[PDB]
């Protein structure tokens, strides 16, 4: 742990401290979360991703074809592998087949097609991001420290 | 002046040291305009970012590689995007893919350097530092756009 001495002017730290209880934090967790500039890990993307999945096995999407139900079953199943993995090699293959089964079930769906809890096709998509920058994210994060 | 103690990991403020004294600065300052720069809005960060970014397309950081030209060009086609919508639907989206494409740049730039300082035009270093000022983290910046926008 180190310290870091954060000089201010009084009205500037009182303007901090009562956005950062407004909204629900402690002041140290507030202005590091304004200073980094990291994107959401893996794991959270496919922890979401997995919600979403799950959402969508509960509705019609389920059966429209055979693609979306692939996709939706796929994610669901890899999101559990990665977090149950004990090891990077399990993590990336994982993460992997998970983002193969949102192109599953984005192909299923019309383009820009509107969902129902779109649930689908814009969230998920921006969530996931494209494929060369999921590739780096997952190497960075899983291919060794 | 006020005082806050900030405690954080020492990889973090080494990390953070590194980069302020990378660009000149005074550690309180650089951490002061990251904090300040969360209160713009979506649309003013967008109008910088593209800007940036179509000085790092006039510059050899362009064509290092495919990581850094496709978020260049992303972050540009995506506030322009944004700009032309005609509903708020869009303007999210577009706002986000603006910020993937920083995160693809990033993804792309050189992590190390030869002399002194880094040579702005083929690293991108400080423009790069100045986007990611101006959009944060990506779970903070979907908050920003969806309180905007959502």
């Amino acid at each position: 742990d180190a310290l870091i001495h954060l000089r201010v002017p009084a009205e500037v730290k009182g303007r901090w401290v009562k956005e950062s209880r407004l909204e629900g934090m402690k002041l140290t967790d507030w202005i590091t979360g304004r200073v980094e500039a990291k994107a959401l890990s893996i794991a959270e993307v496919l922890e979401e991703a997995a919600a979403m999945a799950r959402s969508l096995e509960d509705s019609p999407i389920f059966y429209r074809n055979k693609l979306c139900a692939d996709g939706i079953v796929t994610i669901q199943q890899q999101a559990a592998r990665f977090s149950a993995a004990t090891d990077d090699a399990t993590r990336l293959d994982a993460a992997l087949w998970a983002r193969e089964g949102y192109q599953l079930l984005s192909s299923g769906l019309p383009d820009s097609y509107s969902g129902a809890v779109w649930v689908t096709a814009s969230q998920m998509a921006r969530l996931f991001g494209g494929e060369a920058l999921w590739i780096e994210r997952c190497q960075q994060e899983l291919g060794g420290a």
